[PDB]
């Protein structure tokens, strides 16, 4: 229903209290998927689901400052299936990100990016249909 990438505004950033709601679809035979939330050029956080990774299905986030990757987090609750619908939420909490797939938390990630304002748009890439993508003050 929208086309990937896929560009959603976040007008004046994030604040606390801000949920974001991608839903869509997993494509058959997925490779990776990717939430890009940008600070201009810089990706505050990224979260990439990888279908195969040495056989291996892993979720990693990062941040990209100067276009430079920093430490990974790595999450091995791997919630997407191929095929399948998914919901992935975002919670803008004071310290961290706050991650749910499909109704169950999955990670948080602490803020490294710090000018929660500036973060102004969100990337979705990857291996999905995309069905909607939104937000909401809670
Ligand atoms: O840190 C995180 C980054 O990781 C690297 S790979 C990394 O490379 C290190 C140096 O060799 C190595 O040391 C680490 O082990 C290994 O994880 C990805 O290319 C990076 N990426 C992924 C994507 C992407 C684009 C579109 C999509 F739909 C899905 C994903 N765009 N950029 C990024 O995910
Ligand atoms: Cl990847």
């Amino acid at each position: 229903p929208l086309i990937v990438p896929y560009n959603l505004p976040l007008p004046g950033g994030v604040v606390p209290r801000m949920l974001i709601t991608i839903l869509g679809t997993v494509k058959p035979n997925a490779n990776r998927i990717a939430l890009d939330f940008q600070r201009g050029n810089d990706v505050a956080f990224h979260f990439n689901p990888r279908f195969n990774e040495n056989n291996r299905r892993v979720i990693v986030c990062n941040t990209k400052l100067d276009n430079n990757w920093g430490r990974e987090e790595r999450q091995s609750v791997f919630p997407f299936e191929s095929g399948k619908p998914f919901k992935i939420q975002v919670l803008v909490e004071p310290d961290h990100f706050k991650v749910a797939v499909n109704d169950a938390h999955l990670l948080q990630y602490n803020h490294r990016v710090k000018k929660l304002n500036e973060i102004s748009k969100l990337g979705i890439s990857g291996d999905i249909d995309l069905t909607s993508a939104s937000y909401t003050m809670i």
